[PDB]
């Protein structure tokens, strides 16, 4: 019943806070909406460096509210040349009645030093190294990157079976996979869209098509 305007959020470090819209899709019953932040190991944190306000609210049937995300000053202590990962959580509690689902989204703190132009695509810096078993995927960027498909074609990338892998900033991860002549890679962007990247290889090192 209680849902969210997006599948992931990017807190731009220039801002002091942002806001997420929430909705009660039930048009008969009211829900309470609990909201909280967790850190990158998914342990709840209530003192900062990011907080969600209000911790709880009531939504009348059909209602559209909001949750405010803000930073304490110890936000300054996070590294300023890479994203840090948080998760935003939202739980609906049904009335006295007489499962209760919970949404979880990745919340990327993005320091002002690595802010981006709207639409510009850092994901095109991902590099693929053929290894035995499949591929090593390298992320030299300061951003987390979330890979959802891999394949010989665009369709096989979007529709094939694939265990999602979030590559940390300036990191790398190895992935079982068949060998493809031209690799296509599916990823999730800031807006939650899921585009694809075409790759061309030169022996064992594939790079995004330019």
């Amino acid at each position: 019943a209680v849902s969210l305007d997006r599948t992931r959020a990017v807190f731009d470090g220039s801002e002091k806070s942002m806001t997420l819209d929430i909705s009660n899709d039930n048009k008969q019953l009211p829900y309470l909406a609990q909201a909280w932040i967790e850190n990158e190991n998914q342990e709840k944190i209530i003192t900062g460096p990011v907080i969600a306000t209000p911790p709880v609210q009531r939504l009348e049937p059909g209602a559209k509210s909001m949750v405010r995300l803000s930073t304490t000053p110890d936000i300054s202590k996070l590294p300023q040349d890479r994203e840090s990962l948080f998760y935003f959580n939202l739980r609906e509690i049904p009335p006295r009645s007489e499962i209760a689902l919970q949404t979880k989204i990745k919340l990327f703190y993005r320091p002002a030093a690595i802010k981006t132009r709207p639409n510009e695509v850092w994901q095109d810096q991902l590099i693929l190294n053929k290894v035995s078993g499949g591929y090593r995927i390298e992320n030299p960027t300061p951003y987390y990157v979330t890979v959802i498909g891999l394949g010989g074609s665009e369709k096989q990338a979007e529709e094939g079976e694939f265990e999602t892998v979030m590559l940390s900033p300036r990191s790398e991860q190895t992935v079982k996979s068949a060998n493809y002549n031209t690799p296509y890679l599916s990823y999730i962007n800031d807006y939650g869209g899921r585009p694809v990247l075409s790759f061309i290889c030169n022996g064992s090192r594939c790079s995004v098509k330019k």
